[PDB]
C-alpha cells in the first residue's frame, strides 16, 4: 500500500490477475505486468468501481429472481347431481387429511381445507353447497358421476356453471364399488356430449373412484395436482392483498364473522379491508388447524373478526390504507346501490 502492486491489490479484492488487468485496460490505467505498482488514486478508484459492478449484479439477481412468482396450490370446487357421492367423498378427504390423531388440530370449519400430499398441497372448498359471478374462486372444479346413475341434465348443468366459472374440469366416476356400476356407460354419454376420455385421444379427465372404499381417490389427488402444475398456478405474496369471501356468519358469543380465501397478497392482522360494502379492520385469523394466525398468505383459508356488516358471499376482499378509506369506498357502493335500486323503480 501506498503504493500497492497489481498482484497484492487483486489478493485483496479476491481477483484473479487477468480479470484485474482487463479492468485496468477498461479503466485506462497503463501498466508494464502485475507485478507493477498501483496509484493510490487509480487504486481507491478500482476498489470503488469493484465494488459498484459487483453490488450491481447482486442488485440484478435478486430483483431477477423476485421476477418469478412463488406458487400456490390449486383451489378445487367438488359438484355434482344429488346422491352422486359429493359429500361423501369430501368427508373421506377430510378423514384422510388427518391420518393421525386428535387434534390438535381443533379442525374447526374456515370454509375451505387443505389434504397435504407427497405431491404436495391441495385446497379443497367446503361449504354449501348446490351452488343454486361471483369472483372467480376455484381453478378446478370436479365433476363428480354415480356409477349407477349416470349423467343427468343437473350434472350437465353443473358442468356448464364450471365452464362459465373459468374452471378446469375433471370427471369423477363414483360408487365404481356397486355390482350395476356401469364406468364405461359414463364415459359414452361424456362423450356423446362432447367430452373426450384422455384414454380415447381427447381432452377430457376421467378418474374412477369409490367415495365409499377410498380407491383411487389417491389418483385424483396426484391428478389434481398433476393438472396444476400444467396450469403453474402462482401468487404474489407482495401484491395489495386481495381475496374473496366464501361464507359470512354470526356467533351471537362472536359477533360477526367471515370465513375468506387470499389470493393475492398477504393480509395481516390489523389490517384494514372492504368488501362489498361490508367493512372493517381485522381483529384475529384463525386456520383450518386451528392456529390463530398473524398473516394469511395465497391458499390460505382463514375465520376473519372485525367485520362491520356481514359480507356477501363471492365478494372480493381488498385490503385499504384505512379505516377512512373503508368507509368511503364502502359508502360509495351503498350509494350507487341504493341509487340504482330506485331506478329499479321505474319501470322495472
Ligand atoms: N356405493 C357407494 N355409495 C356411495 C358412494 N359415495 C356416496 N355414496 C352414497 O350416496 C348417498 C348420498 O350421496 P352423498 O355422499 O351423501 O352425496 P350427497 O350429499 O347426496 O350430494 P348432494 O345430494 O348433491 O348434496 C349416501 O347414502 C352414500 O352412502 C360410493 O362411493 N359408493
Ligand atoms: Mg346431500
Amino acid at each position: 500500500m501506498a503504493k500497492v502492486r497489481i498482484y497484492q491489490l487483486a489478493k485483496e479484492l479476491g481477483m484473479e490477475t487477468q480479470e484485474l488487468l482487463e479492468l485496468l485496460d477498461q479503466m485506462g490505467v497503463a501498466y508494464k505486468s502485475h507485478a507493477s505498482t498501483l496509484e493510490e488514486k487509480d487504486a481507491e478508484a478500482v476498489r470503488e468501481l469493484v465494488k459498484e459492478q459487483r453490488g450491481l449484479q447482486e442488485k440484478l439477481a435478486e430483483e431477477e429472481r423476485r421476477k418469478s412468482l412463488p406458487r400456490r396450490p390449486p383451489v378445487v370446487v367438488i359438484m355434482g347431481h344429488v346422491d352422486h357421492g359429493k359429500t361423501t367423498l369430501l368427508d373421506y378427504l377430510r378423514k384422510s387429511r388427518i391420518a393421525e390423531k386428535e387434534a390438535g388440530g381443533i379442525t374447526q370449519h374456515v370454509g375451505a381445507f387443505e389434504v397435504k400430499t407427497p405431491q404436495g398441497t391441495v385446497v379443497f372448498i367446503d361449504t354449501p353447497g348446490h351452488e343454486a359471478r361471483g369472483a372467480k374462486v376455484a381453478d378446478i372444479a370436479v365433476i363428480v358421476i354415480a356409477a349407477d346413475d349416470g349423467i343427468m341434465p343437473q350434472t350437465e348443468e353443473a358442468i356448464a356453471h364450471a365452464k362459465a366459472a373459468g374452471a378446469k374440469l375433471i370427471f369423477a366416476i363414483n360408487k365404481i364399488d356397486l355390482p350395476q356400476a356401469d364406468p364405461e356407460k359414463v364415459k359414452r354419454q361424456l362423450m356423446e356430449r362432447g367430452f373426450v376420455p384422455e384414454e380415447y385421444g381427447g381432452d377430457a379427465i376421467v378418474i374412477p373412484i369409490s367415495a365409499k372404499t377410498g380407491q383411487g381417490v389417491q389418483d385424483l389427488l396426484e391428478m389434481i395436482l398433476l393438472l396444476a402444475e400444467l396450469e403453474d398456478y402462482r401468487a404474489d405474496p407482495n401484491a395489495e392483498p386481495r381475496g374473496v369471501i366464501l361464507e359470512s356468519k354470526l356467533d351471537k358469543q362472536a359477533g360477526i364473522i367471515a370465513n375468506m380465501l387470499v389470493q393475492e397478497g398477504t393480509f395481516r392482522v390489523g389490517d384494514y379491508v372492504v368488501a362489498g360494502e361490508a367493512y372493517g379492520r381485522i381483529r384475529a385469523m384463525m386456520d383450518a388447524d386451528g392456529n390463530q394466525r398473524k398473516e394469511a398468505g395465497p391458499g390460505s383459508a382463514v375465520q376473519v373478526l372485525g367485520f362491520q356488516e356481514l359480507p356477501h358471499a363471492g365478494d372480493v376482499v381488498e385490503w385499504v390504507p384505512d379505516l377512512e378509506a373503508a368507509k368511503e369506498i364502502a359508502e360509495e357502493r351503498k350509494e350507487e346501490r341504493k341509487a340504482r335500486e330506485e331506478e329499479e323503480k321505474a319501470r322495472r
